């Protein structure tokens, strides 16, 4: 629907696996009218990465939700080369840089908002049987200061429709530190392993994204800094073994490290739900005020 004619690029906004993201403004009538977009587009359009791609887009147009970032398009080139995916603009960026920017200003209380806002997305890529994988707060993108949204899909896959996991190994790797056990051990990704690094994700947004306390900074320490390349993945596997956990982010409430300690069980089948993780989330905020 997007002409790459009239796509004016205004910015590099990040480059994640394989890809980048570009604000743009869509601006046909060259009046400069138009509208400031998100453009993500693939540094090697390898035909891998482009069905990848394609059906990443395919995922994203198919999930309309109020947590969810909202799928504008698509642009590409005379013929099918440089397949672009657009997408609305967030003007806060990323959740990450969002909360280090304003921690003084963020409650507890905001932080639950924005973890409720996040479990509904969630369950929403659920109730579609989407498997997220790479939930994390650099993922999650700020509308404004009342909402956040699932803001990338690139590591996302559709359960095979007689299991409930499905299994990949990827060339490069990915977040270890934000990973199930089961996903490092047999490469098994599900609803169960998205609550694992839903409850990582909750971690960080209680550090504040302080420096120390990153879920690599404090893993490293806890394995030891000495260790090197694929040894690392192994000694993580046998922290996550002896339960072995991220500590509780200074001044989070008890309860709230009890959700992330729940959602780190190593019995796949013992994590809570995401709607539990709301009704939980919701019910603590609505005490708290
Ligand atoms: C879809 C979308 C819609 N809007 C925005 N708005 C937005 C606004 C402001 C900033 C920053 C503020 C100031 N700094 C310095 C520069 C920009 C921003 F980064 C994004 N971003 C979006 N996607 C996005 C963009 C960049 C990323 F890195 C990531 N991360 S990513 O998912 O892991 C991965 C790299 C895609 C794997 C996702």
């Amino acid at each position: 629907q997007f002409e790459e004619r009239h796509l004016k690029f205004l910015q590099q906004l990040g480059k994640g696996n394989f890809g980048s993201v570009e604000m743009c403004r869509y601006d046909p009538l060259q009046d400069n009218t138009g509208e400031v977009v998100a453009v993500k587009k693939l540094q090697h359009s390898t035909e891998e990465h482009l069905r990848d791609f394609e059906r990443e887009i395919e995922i994203l147009k198919s999930l309309q939700h109020d947590n969810i970032v909202k799928y504008k398009g698509v642009c590409y080139s005379a013929g099918r080369r440089n397949l672009k995916l657009i997408m609305e603009y967030l003007p806060y960026g990323s959740l990450r840089d969002y909360l280090q920017k304003h921690k003084e200003r963020i409650d507890h209380i905001k932080l639950l908002q924005y973890t409720s806002q996040i479990c509904k997305g969630m369950e929403y890529l659920g109730t579609k049987r989407y498997i997220h994988r790479d939930l994390a707060t650099r993922n999650i993108l700020v509308e404004n200061e009342n909402r956040v949204k699932i803001g990338d899909f690139g590591l996302t896959k559709v359960l095979p429709q007689d299991k409930e996991y499905y299994k990949v190994k990827e060339p490069g790797e990915s977040p270890i530190f934000w990973y199930a056990p089961e996903s490092l051990t047999e490469s098994k990704f599900s609803v169960a392993s998205d609550v694992w690094s839903f409850g990582v994700v909750l971690y960080e947004l209680f550090t504040y994204i302080e420096k120390s306390k990153s879920p690599p900074a404090e893993f490293m320490r806890m394995i030891g800094n000495d260790k090197q390349g694929q040894m690392i993945v192994f000694h993580l596997i046998e922290l996550l073994k002896n339960n072995g956990r991220l500590p509780r982010p200074d001044g989070c409430p008890d309860e709230i490290y009890m959700i992330m300690t729940e959602c780190w069980n190593n019995n796949v089948n013992q994590r809570p739900s995401f709607r539990d993780l709301a009704l939980r989330v919701d019910q603590i905020r609505d005490n708290m005020a």
